[PDB]
């Protein structure tokens, strides 16, 4: 890790310098989500290139009455970042008093029952980088976020996804709110077909390129955590299909899903613990 | 990525100064097809210590009619290069006017329908390094030579696979031509009994040490790829077995094979398309 | 590798000059097992920062009557040493003349039938970090130590597993010494309900943050090698269970744990090939 404890220290006093907004909720904007920040009022925004220490916007400002500040543009390994970068903002989040954490991502639906179009609860994930040791926590801990062996069996809150499970069933939506297992491998290129089988077989349901190493920062530095994949395509499962991932449905899709995604958002602070 | 676009458009620019042939084929040659540059006619050798860029030598020449640009000796990940160097001529291929790669590799047996001696044509991959991130494509994204997120669902062109199953039979060989899925992972050591049989069960046939970050950037940048694995050693999957995997019997059935491959891909000329 | 053959030499020459002792025998200590050297005899201790080249302490001495030389404090790949740090230790035991290379470690039960307290040999291992290529064989191969392709099929040595059965069942422990496959990953936080999952489906015994490059550096050079684990906690299975994994448990039953390891690895040295 590049940075100092310092540098986080400096950054979050930067930003409370700067704006007199207070929030306990962080958002990480994932694919479809870009346009959350447009849903924000008393909106104050700080582009990354302006704030000390940052690797996109960053916008303080308040979602459906709860007082956010939000990612808009996120950092990804296949961009190049590592782990120690990708993940810098959360800990600064945590130093400004950020008690939440709300990840999301785009992500292939490796569970034959999704469809194009559908939010996926995140339950549980697979860090696929983390086994081979790409981890935000290697190198000397900093006890002053956490410990030194963080677990992660309890990493996206139980109550917040009873809570979203709910507030689903009260929006109305015809199609049902899906649940499960987040994969990230790095990318940036889709799977093969002998790819998608296997991770089908690991027990994944979704599988995508980011947030697995933000959670482990969040969870780590002792953030609550609750996150979603909007499936933007069914990955490829034979060899026979003339189906081929692409940019473009990914785009397409996130496009079409982006009023729902924010709805669900902005509906979802009232359940936030204060 | 070290490179910018205009070392590779130097290194090519330097080639084809060098020489008047303008091959529409590369065959990065693999364990067992060393000779295959032996082949040729009108040949012009480089040595990869003389070229502009180059992290063995390269050789312009016709094979059965067809020019041919062509690796004796490739780079591996286990001799200490990162992806994007040892995929560095892929891109330059591209720049040359290549449309066909042709790639092999010596693998071993995960299928135990497999005997020593065996070609498998591949059908498919799993990118083990890739999981983690490790990937040639990691980093900005050129797009003069493709896109930012490029699909490997189609990668081994299934034309190919089936004119090289037609010429297999041609060639009178009493061994059936094998296909299935090869999976790439660092080396250099072989794997252990719990390793070959976790890497059964995740789908694959084959387990070798190369191929598949040049594949990616083949694809990413438009290539058709066809892909075969000299089976050398049929992995140890039990305790019991006095079996043990080693470097010597690679290198005898290589040399066994060496004939037959030359001549399956010299036959193989006549089936790529103009 | 940032170390030439010379310097691994240079090292084990330093050693040598420094003390008399000719230890045949090396152990690495893990969790629970850090007091073994004070069983020592006849200990002369070498501080790491005493030692040329070294990235804790050496300890020769005496155990059993066997001379051996020990390991307090190994090297992490999760504290952010590179692998050939982490190994550099075991290349320098075979230029010291050592034969046979005991390892230990703490680990996470993922076989449901193994309980807190347990000891697991090791049976066999998966390196999930050799995957993706992080290796420390990775680079140039030095001849002098072994083999390019080194095979690790029968890596911890059969007859040193049968003779730790037979001194386990006379030492009168009413508990059986269980036996299976290690799988390493990088830590260092703990898994996922996923992930552990997943790798008990790849037929892993129990998890843990070490180990397996000493292991494969050690086969490499030739050493005989039979290692343990320490089962500290059972992993958490399912999203049901309350409990959760953390370093204060995993600690206390390594401290319940030593005098029985202890006394385990002192009774071993008998049945070590003189
Ligand atoms: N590996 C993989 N990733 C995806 C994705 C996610 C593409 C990248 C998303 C993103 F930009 F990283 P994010 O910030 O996670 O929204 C969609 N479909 C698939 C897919 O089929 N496979
Ligand atoms: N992982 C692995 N690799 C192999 C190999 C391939 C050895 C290296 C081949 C090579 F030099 F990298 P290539 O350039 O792919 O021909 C033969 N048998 C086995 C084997 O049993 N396991
Ligand atoms: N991945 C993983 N590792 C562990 C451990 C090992 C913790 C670190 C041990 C160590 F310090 F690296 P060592 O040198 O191997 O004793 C205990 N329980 C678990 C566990 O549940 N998961
Ligand atoms: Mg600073
Ligand atoms: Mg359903
Ligand atoms: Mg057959």
């Amino acid at each position: 890790n590049g940075y100092t404890y310092e540098d986080y220290q400096d950054t979050a006093k930067w930003l409370l310098s700067h704006t007199e907004q207070r929030p306990q909720v962080a958002v990480i904007c994932g694919s479809g989500l870009g346009g959350l920040v447009n849903k924000l009022t008393q909106a104050q925004t700080f582009d990354y290139s302006e704030i000390p220490n940052f690797p996109g916007r960053l916008v303080f400002g308040i979602l459906n009455g709860r007082a956010c500040v939000m990612m808009q543009g996120r950092f990804h390994m296949y961009e190049g970042y590592p782990f120690w970068k990708v993940t810098f903002p959360v800990r600064v989040f945590r130093l400004l008093g950020v008690e939440t954490l709300v990840v999301t991502n785009a992500a292939g639906g490796l569970n034959p029952n999704f469809e194009v179009g559908d939010i996926m609860l995140i339950r549980d994930h697979i860090n696929l980088p983390g086994f081979s040791g790409e981890n935000p926590l290697r190198g000397p801990n900093e006890e002053r976020f956490g410990v030194r062996f963080p677990a992660m069996s309890d990493a996206y809150d139980r109550d917040m996804r009873q809570k979203a499970h709910s507030t689903w069933k009260q929006m109305g939506e015809q199609r049902e709110l899906q649940e499960g297992t987040y994969v990230m491998l790095g990318g940036p290129n889709f799977e093969t077909v002998a790819e998608c089988r296997l991770l089908r077989n690991l027990g994944a349901d979704a599988v995508g390129m980011s947030t697995v190493p933000e959670v482990i920062v969040a969870r780590h530095c002792g953030l609550r955590v609750f996150g979603f994949s909007l499936i933007t395509n069914k990955v490829i499962m034979d060899y026979e299909s003339q189906g081929k991932a692409n940019h473009e449905e990914v785009l397409e899709a996130g496009k079409q899903a982006a009023q729902k995604l924010e709805q669900f958002v902005s509906l979802l602070m009232a359940s936030i613990p204060v």
